[PDB]
């Protein structure tokens, strides 16, 4: 709500443009959220769906996390995301990332007050 929900939107979220087809997106993107600050991770999802879109997931299919469980909900139908992998090899600010892009259905968690997502469970 004030860490968490930011925390998602700035790991999670790209609602600026409808897909991503290239590693661009996911170079410039991984470095832009300065994702790959200190450390970049290995592998990172991006959600090309108007925020609301994502919030309105929070009230949709409930599910189990992969840890806990609900309090997490499925999206009905498909998401456009766009997969980061990581790919150059050592452990420094050597970071390069290739461009997936699928059409999968999101698992999250939500942490109402309104309802905002804050953690991105699976990707499918």
């Amino acid at each position: 709500k004030e860490t968490a929900a930011a925390k998602f939107e700035r790991q999670h979220m790209d609602s600026s443009t409808s897909a991503a087809s290239s590693s661009n997106y996911c170079n410039q993107m991984m470095k832009s959220r300065n994702l790959t600050k200190d450390r970049c991770k290995p592998v990172n999802t991006f959600v090309h769906e108007s925020l609301a879109d994502v919030q309105a997931v929070c009230s949709q299919k409930n599910v189990a996390c992969k840890n806990g469980q609900t309090n997490c909900y499925q999206s009905y139908s498909t998401m456009s995301i766009t997969d980061c992998r990581e790919t150059g090899s050592s452990k420094y600010p050597n970071c390069a990332y290739k461009t997936t892009q699928a059409n999968k259905h999101i698992i999250v968690a939500c942490e109402g007050n309104p309802y905002v997502p804050v953690h991105f469970d699976a990707s499918v």
